[PDB]
């Protein structure tokens, strides 16, 4: 049972040049990095290389238009790079963007392509930028490019088509992106846990809430787990996977779990507002771990706490490497609305509930 491993340093570049403090540093994947050597869970795992994807890689999610305004945004100057990044909802881009863009998917590529073939069991994506708000035709939320995304439909590019792929999106904030290049595909299941604030929360769309249940053939196969007022911890996530994540997945029968794994749920992160413990993370990797004969990539997403996300994503680490979990108060009666809701929401679609 091998863990792997891809980071890569290159993926600094991606910084904003008008503000140096901006939440989505280039230190947080570095951060990570050195933790991992730090608590020795880095010599632990198979070092996966990391590469660039291709603009044809690009197509399987986004369009051409998309991919080449990005792209040309390699060769801008500063303030064509300021007009061109407020063209997007909370978007920053430098002359590196787009590089690191491709190496964090190319990295995530590799690792599916190592799980896939059995070189590894599992493995971690330490990259950015995200990619979950990215959509098929615009960038958004810190995310050029999506991701996840692309190494689901990556991941059955090298295997089949109908290869069945899980992507649980434990970010704080809903995978829009996501959520919309699936919505009606049953070979991928989008389940995403994010604070909604009844649409009052970014990116401040209905499209996060529990009723958007998929669209036609994918109708059943997208789960949104909203949370309402306000504060949400470790006892709320572990509820919720214990109702509705893991029944789900199970009756799905994943062949691939992708982790959207953002960590600005984490106590001790300003943008997301909540209290799940690193512990908590350990402990939704490790039951993550009992699906897809372990098959498992998590992709990091959101998180901008660098020591609570060093932390965090140290512990999922841990738990794919195969420690034992950490030892861990009644639900948020609101939490308990909100997972009423999507129950009562995907009754038909899943007997397992
Ligand atoms: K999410
Ligand atoms: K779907
Ligand atoms: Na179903
Ligand atoms: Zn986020």
């Amino acid at each position: 049972p091998i863990t792997g491993l891809v980071y890569d340093q290159r993926m600094m570049l991606h910084h904003n040049m008008w503000d140096s403090h901006h939440p989505e540093l280039p230190q947080r994947i570095s951060r990570i990095f050195s933790r991992h050597e730090e608590l020795r869970l880095l010599s632990r795992c198979h070092r996966i290389p990391a590469r660039l994807a291709t603009e044809e890689e690009l197509a399987l999610c986004h369009s051409s238009k998309h991919i080449s305004i990005i792209k040309s945004s390699e060769h801008m100057k500063p303030r064509d790079l300021n007009r061109l990044g407020d063209e997007y909802n909370s978007i920053f881009i430098s002359n590196e963007s787009y590089t690191c863009a491709l190496l964090a998917a190319g990295s995530c590529f590799n690792s599916a392509q190592a799980i896939l073939t059995g070189q590894v069991r599992n493995a971690v994506a330490i990259v950015r930028p995200p990619g979950h708000h990215a959509e098929k035709d615009t960038a958004c939320g810190f995310c050029f490019f999506n991701t996840a995304a692309l190494t689901a439909r990556y991941a059955q590019s090298i295997t089949r088509e109908s290869l069945r792929v899980l992507i649980v999106d434990w970010d704080v904030h809903h995978g829009n992106g996501t959520q919309h290049i699936f919505e009606e595909d049953d070979s991928v299941l989008y389940i995403s846990l994010h604070r909604y604030e009844d649409g009052a929360f970014f990116p401040n769309s209905e499209d996060a809430n529990y009723d958007k249940v998929g669209l036609g053939k994918g109708r059943g196969y997208n789960v949104n787990i909203p949370w309402n007022g306000g504060k949400m911890g470790d006892p709320e996530y572990m509820a919720a996977f214990h109702h509705l994540v893991m029944p789900i997945a199970r009756e799905f029968a994943p062949e691939l779990v992708l982790v959207s794994a953002g960590f600005d749920a984490a106590r001790g992160d300003p943008l997301g507002g909540f209290q799940v413990t690193p512990e908590g993370y350990a402990h939704l990797t490790h039951q993550l771990m009992s699906l897809a004969a372990g098959r498992v990539l998590i992709i990091l997403e959101g998180g901008y706490n660098l020591t609570s996300i060093s932390e965090s994503m140290s512990m999922c680490t841990s738990m794919l490497l195969g420690d034992s979990p950490p030892s861990l108060t009644p639900l948020k009666t609101s939490a308990t609305v909100s997972i009423n809701n999507v129950l009562r929401a995907h009754a038909p679609f899943w007997s397992s509930l």
